[PDB]
DNA sequence: CCCCCCCCCCC
DNA sequence: CCCCCCCCCC
């Protein structure tokens, strides 16, 4: 044998297996002759034939590839599969619910990709991962964990035949480390990509850089038709298929706006839409306290011949299944903005839209990374509206006016534009991603920012440059914790002191708009109300005043008499539900890190020590 | 700043983790051959900052230290102080006692209060993976802490772990498995081996690897759990190690034999008698559940049904099935009414804590793995289970005074069975074993320190077996077996080596289906290569007529046929088991049966 | 200027 | 024949 029947020879075997072959084979001409580097030629060939084995089990296991013949997707596959057979990028963009998520895939497969390498697909969310896994080998008749597998946080099914990997992109990231050319892969979705994460950018970003040392690799970018344009500058003007099917004009109704109720507007709206024909309303809330409320709201009403569906993250199996089960009369669905573009949920015809979303933005006033609920941007509003689009004569219903949606910006602020650049800077140092500077960014973030967020770091002692930033184990520590470093740190120095749980409180109230309202017209019964939490020692132990009063309260009046005690008190009803949405969320991760969080509330002594170490 | 050593440097290795801790030390001895003192003072002032920072992992896991709490009834609980001085004073203890003393909940709890945990975790292994999980779960609630926190689990396609576990539970499986990438098994300070008079080839690999691995690891303690069968051979096996003996107060139970009347004369009819029999003369006793010994999840749901069908007085029927939700996985630890009766495998034997229990009924038999020499395959026969088995299964009816086990055999028959269960060491093939140490690496099976060795006579036949299937190949001075991908293939597959071979093979040309039916049925005894073609026959013609008639009108079918219909139920019963393994392997199955002769070639 | 591998493996 | 240190690499 030759040294090209050898070099040819690893092209049919898998990707990895290929990297130790082919450079395996420059380390035979080098030690100075031959006849004891032919018989080495002889038996290597032994290990390529057992190699070429996996490549013909992979293949042999591979299933038939069938879809729906209703999809865009699947009308428009051939399109699609020569796009990505013949350039390295492609922007795959259309509406929601054409078949991108379920059907790329198989095209890749169908292509002949994911034999020498996986498919990789990655999700902003856990639950969508498994999910759209389930689906995939469902539609193609197959086990999860065969041919499609997923690899989320805390489950991992992803045998040997698999060849479609679905994942968080979070997942994605943390495998860069270990294999910093990514040779599992030898194609890479990046899915739900219009949501402009950290996470998506990051990958984005890697995968640019990573592009000239894989040409074997091919990428897709998945999402929305939302400035896709965007996409392919950064990826050297890589093609745009837009793949939306037929989609039906939508008929918008603008509802704007002492004791009215603050779910009385979706009260009226859900009544007006139980006029029209047949079809399910889709109501877009903040979070999912306001869900529960809102279900258990619209429970008490006894809508004849309607059922209530809220989508809550925490829903069981047997729940998310009867979201596409077929149901008798009309079904009202509450979820947050995962089923803007990300869910699909079927039979929609009418969509309920209070405008409003939890959104990541830190506030240079309070020096803080926050999560205010806003206005959605003109492009969210419109995916939310276009979700009726699927059939004619589709109703949505905008709780505001057409003058305040003509005023919102176009699109919405990718993350990198409103992110502290401490928070950006860990996630990048725990991921390895390197300097932040020479990042090959698809929007860049603002480099003055850069020496600012590298001192805070070093004063939190979350790296180590006193050049060549290295994580501390307690950098580690708060790259988990999903709320603004500094608030995270005070958190850390809590579980020393055994006041985690009010580090959580008082982080959770920091990481909203303020709860306490004091508008112009009373501007005195506020003040007043307001001042049965004011305590001595810091502004911050109101927060836990005030929250223990509220725990106590929601627990004497029902779900009903608890709304109108918030406007009673100048609480705002949603930033508390909020407050309570993002301290849950925080505990459940503070718990699974095995921090001890105090069962009993620890007093304002121990506070005190464990509060200065913020700023 | 100032001059560093290496005495100095090494005396701040025993704040650190072990991993850390060896890490640095062979990082230390390479810095002895650096022949340039200014590079080794360098080297040094880089070093001393990396174990300042590694330094620091230690004070994070300190502090995710929960508070220790024993629930005080039970006998481990109440035994706690000499079982911590056992375990501090001595690198080996066996821990034995009978079912539900608290050894598998309470004992890593008790790792943790002696200071365990920190430096290393404290691995508690199990047999099944739901066990693992149930475990941690359990642990985590009694600590008030959440899973994956200081106490997590890790078993196949799931991993509730984080930076502060202290505490990992996992099954015995995934420990061998962390072997070929941790040989001094440094992550762990502490491991306790759950279970394990099972004597399962994974838990003897883990005893051998074990005690080879001791000498190389002094800061390692070893736990050995196990009922209160023939513990002195662990003993033995860990050079004399002490047995603490955790059992609260034995409460002696009454034994009834009741051998099967055969006087329905039909050998399924007679047994269900038998057990209704035993119901019978059991509700004539004081207040107390019942729990009833079954072979299989298929016995389980047709004794369930049929026990429903005779209309009992204040009584539920309880079935316990492996894939129970989670929710009928709570209720059997829940307040009832009446009387409960609970069907149950020998999961139920000294795994698990069924509560509440006052009489026992044991027909006596189990499924297991036993290479059968006629037919040249590991078979999963039922068989009757050995003495040790019957007085841990009469065991669990003995939780306070007046318990009353009822055997549907006679004296004689108990007393013709073994003293003892035969380790699976002792009745695998050994080309199975053979292959399942080569893909773990834990060498030659001759040099290997079993509790009990297996016939060395089998052994070359086991290795001619796997090379003549391509699992193995002999390499530079025939020194080391060394595994090839097929073989690896082979390892996962928890068949006769010549049978996995096939169902590989059948995965080529999509009729794994066919595969799985020949497999199982040859594991088993029939009800009755072109022998095979009956078997699938048979097959689909059985399942065609179980979906056309109901579960009562298709047991009129079989009798009206040359067919029994318990054969019928347990190839049933093993095929189900077997494709659930094979879809965990992600291995395809045909939905639809394979077409004629397209499992020729296979075969 | 320290640590470890193959028949994809480590101090 | 083939690779690595922030526990990495043909
Ligand atoms: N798990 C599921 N069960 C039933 N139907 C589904 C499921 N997932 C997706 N679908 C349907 O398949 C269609 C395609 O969805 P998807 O592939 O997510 O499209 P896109 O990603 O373009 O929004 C949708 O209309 C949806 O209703
Ligand atoms: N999952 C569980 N749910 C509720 N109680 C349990 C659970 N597991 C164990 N227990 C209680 O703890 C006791 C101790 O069981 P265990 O620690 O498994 O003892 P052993 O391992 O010695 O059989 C049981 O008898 C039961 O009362
Ligand atoms: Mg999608
Ligand atoms: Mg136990």
């Amino acid at each position: 044998l030759t040294f090209t029947a050898l070099q040819q020879r690893l092209d049919s075997l898998m990707l990895r297996d290929r990297l130790r072959f082919s450079r395996r084979l420059h380390g035979v001409k080098k030690v100075k002759n031959p006849d004891a580097q032919q018989a080495i030629f002889q038996e290597m060939a032994k290990e390529i034939d057992q190699a070429a084995g996996k490549v013909l089990l992979r293949e042999a296991a591979r299933p038939e590839i069938t879809y729906p013949d209703n999809l865009p997707v699947s009308q428009k596959k051939q399109d699609i599969l020569e796009a990505i057979r013949d350039h390295q990028v492609v922007i795959v963009a259309g509406e929601t619910g054409s078949g991108k998520t379920t059907q790329l895939p198989k095209i890749c497969m169908e292509l002949g990709r994911g034999i020498k390498g996986l498919i990789g697909h990655t999700q902003p969310r856990r639950l969508a991962a498994r999910t759209v896994a389930n689906r995939i080998a469902e539609e193609l008749k197959t086990e999860p964990g065969g041919c499609i597998g997923y690899k989320v946080r805390f489950s991992n099914h992803v045998s040997d035949n698999t060849m479609v990997k679905l994942m968080t992109d979070g997942i994605l990231l943390a495998e860069i480390q270990q294999d910093r050319l990514l040779m599992q892969y030898d194609t890479i979705i990046i899915d739900e990509a219009h949501e402009r994460s950290l996470n998506i950018d990051f990958l984005l970003g890697y995968l640019k850089e990573l592009l000239p040392r894989r040409p074997d690799l091919k990428i897709i970018i998945t999402s929305a038709t939302i400035d896709p344009e965007r996409f392919s500058r950064h990826f050297n003007n890589a093609p745009i298929i837009e793949v939306s099917g037929r989609t039906y004009p939508v008929e918008v109704r603008y509802r704007p706006i002492t004791e009215r109720d603050q779910l009385q507007a979706i009260f009226d709206a859900v009544d007006e839409l139980s006029q029209e024909s047949p079809g399910d309303i889709l109501i877009f809330m903040s979070g999912e306290r306001e869900i529960r409320d809102t279900a258990d709201a619209l429970n008490k009403l006894n809508l004849r011949h309607t059922e209530i569906l809220p989508l809550y993250a925490r829903l069981s199996n047997s729940e998310q299944n009867r979201v596409f089960q077929s149901h008798s009369g009309r079904r009202i669905v509450l979820a947050t903005n995962v089923a803007e573009t990300s869910l699909t949920v079927p039979g929609i015809k009418y969509v309920i839209d209070p405008g409003t979303a939890r959104i990541s933005r830190y506030s240079y006033r309070t020096k803080v990374q926050r999560l205010p609920i806003e206005p959605i941007s003109q492009a969210s509003a419109n995916q939310r509206k276009g979700r009726c689009g699927r059939v004619s004569e589709g109703i949505c219903i905008r709780l505001y006016s057409e003058d305040d949606f003509l005023s919102r910006p176009e699109f919405t602020d990718p993350e990198i534009l409103r992110t502290n650049l401490a928070s950006v800077i860990l996630q990048m140092t725990a991921l390895g991603l390197g300097d932040i500077a020479a990042f090959p960014f698809v929007e860049a973030p603002d480099k003055r920012n850069i020496q600012d967020g590298v001192r805070l770091l070093e004063e939190l002692g979350a790296i180590t440059t006193d050049s060549a930033y290295k994580l501390t184990p307690l950098g580690r520590q708060l790259s988990q914790l999903p709320v603004d470093p500094r608030l995270a740190r005070m958190v850390l120095e809590a579980q020393k002191h055994g006041c985690v749980r009010e580090a959580m409180i008082i982080t959770s109230a920091l990481s909203i708009q303020d709860p306490r309202e004091r508008p112009m017209d009373k501007q005195q019964a506020s003040d007043e109300k307001h001042r049965r939490f004011h305590d001595k020692e810091s502004d911050f132990l109101a927060f836990v005043n005030l929250w223990n009063y509220l725990g106590e309260q929601q627990k004497a009046l029902s779900s009903n008499a608890f709304r109108r005690l918030c406007r009673t008190d100048y609480l705002n009803y949603l930033r508390v539900r909020e407050w309570q949405d993002i301290y849950t969320q925080l505990r459940q991760v503070v718990k699974e890190l095995g921090i001890p969080v105090n069962s009993e509330p620890a007093e304002y002594r121990e506070i005190h020590i464990a509060l200065l170490t913020g700023l």
